[PDB]
RNA sequence: GGAGAUCUGAGCCUGGGAGCUCUCUCC
């Protein structure tokens, strides 16, 4: 995997209601540079993960230096670049 | 076809989870 727009954050809490997940990675997230999306895809299983589409890709990677393993709703942030740029 | 829905619909697969397929709702 290399860089790209789109950052792959798993490890979420799934006792965090969707909207309420997608609001509060905006928040945090825009931080770093406009994003175009986020999305929460619904899977077999509570969804405990999210993608997070900057618009810049220097947004993506300072991003995920920054909130790497950093503590969201009392669980760490495990972040990587899309397989797939979204 | 498109868009949504399960810690609050489901069966498989996986067995150190970015898997497949259904069902339902709306257009």
């Amino acid at each position: 995997t290399r860089p790209n727009h789109t950052i792959y954050i798993n490890n979420l809490n799934s006792k965090i209601k969707k909207d309420e997940l997608k609001k509060s990675l905006h928040a945090i997230f825009s931080r770093f540079g406009q994003i175009l999306d986020i999305l929460v895809p619904r899977r077999r299983r509570p969804r405990g993960q999210a993608f997070v589409i900057f618009k810049e890709v220097s947004s993506a990677t300072n991003a995920l230096r920054s909130m790497q393993g950093f503590p969201f709703y009392d669980k760490p942030m495990a972040i990587q670049y899309a397989k797939t740029d979204k």
